[PDB]
This record gives C-alpha cells, structure tokens and sequence, in this order.
C-alpha cells in the first residue's frame, strides 16, 4: 500500500463565507433531525433493546437530540460472540488490506466532517472551532493508525541469525477486547481508541459515554458504510457501572481500552489484574486518567502571549478537558503583570449556547454542573475568588469563566480535578519552587511554561514531570503524529495516543524457529 | 559507544581436556568455598543481618554450599531508599555510559564463567553443560541490552513535524522496582530481569529464589565490581511471600519484574492492579510464568530426530524449564515408531550427583521432590506408568526420568506443570487434532513440531498458539536475540526477553513542544 505522507486533517476556523455556509446548513439539518432513534451495532447489524439512552442538548436539556438503544448483560454476551468470532478470521486479513478499510473509513468521516461538528455542537455542547478539531483529530487518528499499522507487518521484529536456521519473529493481535470512552472527545478519543486496535486485527466491543451516545452511533455509521466485517467494530451504548463492569470483569474479554475519570480507571485497573473465574489470560488494560495540568510563567515572559494562551487552554470548551490549564503558576515578577490580563481577557469570553458559537458554551450535564458549582463553593474556602463563579441565567448549564488566586497548592482546588471553567492561580517565588509546585499533584499530564530563558525551559523539559509539555503555547490540542498523548502518575498508563507505540500495546509476539 | 556486532556467548561442551581441566578446578574452588557467608548488598555495600538463609547442595542435601543473610521489611525500606536516591541521578547518566558499565559487568562475568558454573552445579544441581548454557545466557543478556538501550537514546521518538515548532519526544526510565527471579536459571535470569531495566536508567531492588541465594550474590560481586553506582542494584536474599510480598505490595514499588510459578504471579499481577494507600502511579508488572509445552510428531518426520529432541526437551536440567516437553504429542502414523525411540533414549539417561555431569542431576530441593513425587502418583491413576516414576537411591534428590502413555489430554499430568522430569504421551488421530491437543491447555509458552511435511509446518506456524514455537528441534534453550523468549495465555505477560521490544516496558515517553 502506497499513499501520501500523512498531515493533520485542517482544524475549520470558520473565517470564510464559504464554511459558515456549510457549518450553518449542518446545524439546521442536525436540529432538524433532533429525536432520531439509534439501535445498538452487533455482528454487523443495527439492534434494538427496549430500554433506551436518551441524550439531552446541554445548551438546552429540555431538547433531546436523540435516543439509542442500550446494551445490557445479553447485549454485551452477544457482542462477545460476534467479536470473537470475528477475529478469527479479521485477524488472517492482510495488513494492507485492514489498512485500506481504515482509509475508506476515514475518507467517509471527512465527507461527513460538518455534519460530525454539527453533532458535537449539539450533543455536548462545544463551540464550532471545538467541535472542529474533535473531528479532524478523529480522521487524523484512522490516517496515522492506517499507517503506522504497517511498520508492524509480518514478519516486523529484528532478530539475531543463527546457523543452519530461520528464526522469524512476528506480531499477532491479541483477540476482542471492550474500548470505554469519554463524553469530551466522543469523536476523536471514542474513534482513535477503537481503530488502533482494530487496524492491528483485533475486534472491538465499544462503550459509548452516556451524554454523547448519539455522535458514537454516527461513527458507527461511518464504520458500517466502510464495510468492517462483521463483529470487527460493535457499538454498546449502556452505563458504565454495568455493561462497562460487566465488560471489564468478564473472563472472555481480552483488552480494555479506557479514557475517563482516574475514579473509574481505578476500578479498571484493580478488574483488569484479576483472574476472572475460567480466564486464560493475563488482561491488558489502558487505562488514560485526568490530569491537573498547569502553565508556569516567569516574570522573562511574553505576558500577552502567556495571557492569551493561559485563557485558551483554561476555558476551551468549559475546561473540560484532560489537558486543560487548571493551574497557573506565577513567579513573583510574573504575578501582577499576567493575572491582570489573565483577568482582562477572561472576562472578555462569552458563554452561550453552544450552536452560537460562544466563546463557552454549557458544561455537558446536570451532574457535571453540580460538580463544578461544588468545587467553587469549596473554593470560596481556600482561595480569593476574583472572577465568575456563578451559574448563569438560562436553561443550559451555563458556567461563568471563574478565577481564584493565592491559592495554595495543597488546596482542593489546586489538587482535584473539577473538570470546568475553573482556573487556580497559585503565586511561587522564582522558578524553581514553581516546578516543586507543578509537580506536587498525583496527575502527570499536560503542562506548560512561558518563558523566554533558555535555561528555564530546558531545566523544565528535564524536570517538569508531565507526559505532554508545551512552551509559550497553549497545552490543549495534542496534534496526532506530532504529540504522542499520555501522561505520568494517576494521570494512567502512558499508552500514548497518535504515536507508533500504541498499536504495540494490542500486539503480543511469536518467535517460530526451523531448524533446516 | 561502537562494540562489535552481537553474538551469543559460546556454550562449552567440555570436549577438551583444558576445558575439563578448567571445570574441575573451578568445582574446588567453589567446594573449598562453601563455608562462606554473603550478605545484602544495599547502597553500594555488603550489609549483613542477624537472621540467614541457608543454601544447601541437592545433589547431597547435608552439605551447605554457604549461607546469605536475609531481608526483612527494614531492609526492604532501606533498600527502597538506596534505589530511589540513585534513581535521581542514574536516570541522567548519557545511555552510552550506562551500555558500558553493562559491558563491563559482562566482562567480568565472562572471565569468571566456570565459577559460576560449578556454583550453579552444586547449589542447584545442573550438570555442567546445563550450567554453561545459563551463564552464557546471563553474559548474552548483558551484551544485548547493553547494544539494544541505545536504540531507545535521546530523543528516540519519530514524530510528524509543524510549522514554527520543534516537537521531540523521547523516552524516561521509570523509578524503582523490583525483580523477584526464579531458582531454575539463576544466573541468567535473575541477570537478564535486573540488567534490562538498569541499562535504562531504572534501579532495581533483586529478591532471588531462596534455592539459589549462593549464585545470586555471586552475581552482585560482578556488579559491584563493575562499579555500579551505589543504590542502582540491591541483592535482597528472603522469603518470596515475605520480602517478596512486601515490595509487590508496596505504594513506592514502581514496577515488579517477576518470573516464577503461575501462582505467584496471578497474585503478583492481581496485587500490582491496586493502588497501595498514598500511591501516586499505575504500577507496571510483568510476570513470565510457567508452561505445559508440548512437541508434536507427525508420521513424517524423521523419528530419531524427534526421539532424540523430545528427551533432550523433556529432561534437560530434570525437566526444571519452564520451556520443557512435558507432552508429547503423537499421531496415529508417529505413535509407537517414536514412543518406541524415546524409551530407549531415556532408559540409557545417566542420574546422579550433578558435578559428575550425568545426563539429569537431582531436583532441586525436598519440596521439589515432593511435587514430583505427588504428581507421578496422581500420574499412575490417569495414565500408565512406562519408565521410570521413582525415587532413585542417595540423600540426593535423584528421580528417574519418567513417562506416562495413554494419558487423557484433560489429566492432570497434561494440564497441570509439574517441573520434573515426567512426560505424558498423548496418542491423537492426526496433525488437525494434535494441534487441538497442542492449544487446550491454559499455557502458551514453548512447543515444536517434527514434521516433514511443509503444510503441517506452516499450519503449526499460524495455529500454534505458544510464543516460542520450534521445528525439527529441541524447544528448550532459547537463544537471546535469536529467539525473543515469552508465552502467551498463563504462561505470562508476553514480555520478550532478549529482544528489543524488551527495555520498552521499562520506558515511559515524554513529548515537548516548543513554539518559537
Ligand atoms: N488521559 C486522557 O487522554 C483523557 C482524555 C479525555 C478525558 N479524560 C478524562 O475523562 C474524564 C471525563 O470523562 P467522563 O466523565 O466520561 O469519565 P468517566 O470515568 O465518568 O466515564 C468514562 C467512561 O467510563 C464509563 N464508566 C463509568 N463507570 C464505569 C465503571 N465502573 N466501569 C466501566 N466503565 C465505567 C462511562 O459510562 C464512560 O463511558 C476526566 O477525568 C478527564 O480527565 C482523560
Ligand atoms: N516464563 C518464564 O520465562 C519462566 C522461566 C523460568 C521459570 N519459570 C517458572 O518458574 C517456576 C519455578 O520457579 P520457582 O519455583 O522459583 O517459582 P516461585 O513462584 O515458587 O518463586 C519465584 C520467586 O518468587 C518468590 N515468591 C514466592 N512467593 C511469592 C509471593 N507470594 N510474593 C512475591 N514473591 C514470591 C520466590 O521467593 C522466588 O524468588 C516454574 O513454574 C517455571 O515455569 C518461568
Ligand atoms: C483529545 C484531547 C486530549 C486533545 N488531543 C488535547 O490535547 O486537548
Ligand atoms: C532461560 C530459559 C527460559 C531458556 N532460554 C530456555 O528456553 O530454556
Ligand atoms: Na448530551
Ligand atoms: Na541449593
């Protein structure tokens, strides 16, 4: 297989009359079919249950954007069937030929990029750029995987000659194994963490986030269009307490491919290393956990630079995020100087809804609203609070942009993730008790530093302990190929996203030896 | 750092009389040594406690071969401190300083080869080609990871390049862990398990098989030699369910390489899954476990050649490998041609004490002996007893190479690793259910084929499910480089030893961007 080097798909910033054009027609057809119905996806058929999972626009929860069926022990047994027995066979397919499926596959997701983004907007609540790049950051996943599932290749592995011998080493997929996925990339992350495997041979069991059901079947759609066999991709929407458990805990499941809450990859993890009773394995398990990820900045910095990217990276859809700027931390001669127009530009941003393309939409459900607000309430206690803070007026779950400063670090606010548009800007001497500062968490995944001395950022390249480091830019956006994702610490397992390690972590090897 | 190519240590066949010469001084020097006393090695120093562990010789179990001292949860804690107060600076040394230190550790090794030997002769009862195997095995383990760590040097990570950015990722060591080996190779082993994750910038805290505390600090003369920094490696003779335990247990442990028994490590891998209180990482463990290998013979092949495979397979060190035939798989065609040539090659096999280089030594202790023992009697109610199956005269833990024929592929003695030297014959219809045979086990560790017939080879290579597969000859005695070495299913974790894929599992991976 031949085909062009890989590039990141474009990012749509919407400057041109021509993508406004496209994003608003998008928009007017997804609200248009607002209430759509959408069974489960096993052994290469759409099947309904009785029960459903109802999915709520957050800029306005009285909407409801679309149900889908929902997978219980018998549904998640069946899937069990069919993937197994799709590996049989989609494990013996050429590489070159699973690779191909994946580009049909990704060059469908592209046709369908406005109506994906459109879905995003509506589903969970991200402005238009968000919703853009949740999409490109899906097809550059299926391009790069494509093709990096190629430098594993029978036979791959570099292996010592000997006399009078072949000795050939080869990978093989490990089997079918359940991908469980988060609700703030139910694109990209739910996509990228399926066709990995998938690419390599294995077959795939996924769990859909409950808030954003109806975008994972949209994907599904995309994968039944490609023409996967069937059983290869299965599509699981349920909740996570039970057909996410029951899954992970099964003795017949291989691999568990997770991205979500530490709570959560905790009790993964802990399942993963037991022998379930008749299990013949030792489970893999990936477990890719939140972080609480700062930006440094040093009184050597540009601070409208700092500023802008601080703002970026702390509020970008809502501040849900994983890699989102959840601390700030400045050295003295910074302090003034960057929380004045960390201030300025906060309260510039707009919150709306989401198909207005505000600078904030809603956070995504009654729940993580609840959860926001506590951690502010908390925070009122532990730190000064100096902008937002409030609920906004209106339906949605509309968060002001919130801002509390001379936090300190051992704060809950400074140490837990609140997963919202809630920035803790903490004030450190000089730079080395801002690294004391950064490092001091349980998490180890994205961070930054501002700075224009050379010797500041290359003491942080060494010593600030985060999987993804970025300076004077914002920490948000990892680019697939360009950032291999993953984090250190309770930040989970370092399986790193959009890089040629990953599909490593779903191939196990085989050394067969002929004495001639 | 530029060495020459790598090529495995020469196994000494004791052809000549120098060699001879050589062997029987090295076993005078060692016997004029049993006296001797070796304590912990923590920090850069020998280190002695109040308690001891006694290591007696299995050939004559009244004679002791020397005495260690043994550590307790203090010395485990002292060790921890050694280990991740050098960890902080051995992480920084360049790889090629690292390589070297490796090369010279396998220098001195080298130079030392027959007094490990005859060390491993008398304190585990190998006869003496057995023994040469595992020290050149541990002297190759050195020499490849030394040359494979520089694979992985700063910044080892392709990445797609962006505009007015430099990415680069590139990998870190992890921390401190530790390495809980197994008696049957304890130098190679017990070596390959600490040198791997040290070559790249891990420390290593090595808890060796209570068997073979004597050889075990013999190799931490060589490392201390070699100059190892002081808490980089730490020799912790003790009991595995104490000690061991212990730092498997431990929230500070930040990996565990084990390989042992099945048992163990199902506890080892269900207890690393948990999150210790105050832990602040998903601790990484790889467990290398044990097999119930089979060789299969078809009506084809050339039956010498098989008979001749299969005894050197299924008795070599007394059947103690976690890559021995303990099956033997045999078609209709192949039955008793084979079965016939296999009696007569085992019933001509020398036992007796291991120094004389009979062709099996003793087992390798009272409750090794007992194992066997209890197996062979649940043997006699599945299948029928043909060779062998007792005690054999001396204090010395002597047992006849035994065979069992007739045996139901679901006995006991068919599914279950008895670690001794007892083979179980299994007579099956064709080559399509030799294979079924073959795979209806919970194990996937080793397995070979004599065949002739390029079709039931090339079937064997696909459906075959162990991760070292062999045709045409013995299935025990992988080579490093030549034969990465793990299995699948419960034989373990599928960590490749002696393969390059090896040092990744001791890595983590950082990527820093810097927009200019
Ligand atoms: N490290 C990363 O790459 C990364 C990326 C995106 C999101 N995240 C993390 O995701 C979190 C937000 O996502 P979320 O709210 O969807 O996380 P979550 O843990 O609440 O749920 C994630 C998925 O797990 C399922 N689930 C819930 N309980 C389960 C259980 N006991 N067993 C099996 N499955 C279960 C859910 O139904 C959902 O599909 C944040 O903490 C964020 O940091 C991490
Ligand atoms: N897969 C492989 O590469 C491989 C290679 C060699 C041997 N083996 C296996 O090794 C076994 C024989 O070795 P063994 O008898 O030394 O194995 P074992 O499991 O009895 O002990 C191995 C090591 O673990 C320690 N240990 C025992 N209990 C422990 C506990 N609960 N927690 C922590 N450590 C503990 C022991 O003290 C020893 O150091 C066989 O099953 C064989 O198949 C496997
Ligand atoms: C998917 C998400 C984690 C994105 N790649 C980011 O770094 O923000
Ligand atoms: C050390 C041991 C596992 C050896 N390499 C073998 O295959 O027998
Ligand atoms: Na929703
Ligand atoms: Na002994």
């Amino acid at each position: 297989m031949t085909v062009e080097p890989f590039r990141n798909e474009p990012i749509e910033t919407f400057q041109t009359e021509e993508a406004r054009r496209a994003m608003r027609e998008a928009l007017r057809r997804v609200r248009e079919e607002f209430g759509r119905h959408y069974p489960l996806y096993i052994g290469g058929e759409w099947v309904d249950t009785k029960e459903r999972m109802v999915s709520l626009n957050p800029s306005a929860p009285s909407e409801v954007v679309g149900t889908t069926a929902k997978a219980g022990k018998a549904e998640a047994e069946a899937a069990l069937e069919a993937a197994w027995k799709a590996f049989k066979t989609w494990k013996d397919w050429p590489q070159e030929d699973r690779s191909r499926l994946l580009l049909k596959a990704a060059a469908l997701m592209r046709r369908r990029k406005r109506e994906l983004e459109a879905t995003l907007v509506y589903e969970v609540g991200k402005n238009w750029v968000e919703a853009s790049a949740d999409v490109a950051e899906a097809i550059d996943f299926i391009e790069y995987y494509a093709r990096a599932a190629l430098r594993y290749r029978y036979p791959a592995v570099e292996v010592v000659p000997y006399p009078g011998e072949d000795n050939e080493s080869f990978y093989v997929p490990l089997g079918a194994g359940v991908v469980i996925a988060p609700w703030n990339f139910p694109v990209a992350i739910f996509t990228g963490m399926i066709v990995g495997p998938v690419a390599v041979g294995n077959t795939v069991i996924a769990k859909p986030a409950e808030d954003a059901v109806v975008v994972g079947a949209k994907v599904f759609e995309i994968f039944h269009e490609a023409g996967f066999p069937p059983g290869v991709v299965n599509f699981l929407p349920g909740v996570g307490e039970e057909v996410g458990a029951y899954l992970v805990e099964h003795p017949r499941i291989r691999f568990i491919n997770f991205t979500g809450s530490l709570e959560v990859g905790l009790k993964i993890y802990e399942a993963a290393g037991r022998l379930a009773p008749g299990q013949t394995w030792f489970k893999r398990a990936y477990v890719e956990t939140g972080g609480k990820d700062a930006i440094i900045v040093d009184e050597t910095a540009d601070f409208d630079l700092a500023a802008e990217g601080v703002v970026v990276s702390a509020y970008g859809f809502q501040g849900q995020k994983c890699s989102a700027a959840s601390r700030l931390i400045l050295t003295q001669g910074a302090y003034e100087p960057v929380l004045e127009r960390v201030l300025k530009r906060a309260e510039r941003l707009s919150v709306g809804p989401a198909e207005e393309n505000p600078d904030l939409g809603p956070v995504v459900s009654a729940e993580q609203e609840r959860k926001v607000l506590s951690y502010i309430e908390i925070g009122k206690n532990e730190g000064q609070l100096v902008l937002g803070g409030k609920r906004l007026e209106g339906e949605g779950y509309f968060i002001a942009p919130t801002v509390f400063t001379e936090v300190p670090p051992k704060a809950r606010i400074a140490q837990e993730e609140i997963f919202g548009p809630v920035l803790s800007v903490i004030r450190v001497k000089d730079f080395a008790e801002a690294l004391e500062v950064a490092n001091d968490t349980p998490y180890g995944l994205t961070g930054g530093v501002y700075s224009r001395k050379r010797e500041h950022l290359e003491w942080a390249r060494r010593e600030f302990h985060v999987g993804n480091l970025y300076f004077n830019r914002k920490i948000t956006g990892a680019l697939v190929g360009v950032q291999p994702f993953g984090g250190f610490k309770l930040s989970g397992t370092n399986a790193k996203t959009g890089a040629l390690d990953y599909l490593r972590l779903f191939l196990e090897m085989k050394a067969v030896a002929e004495r001639f």
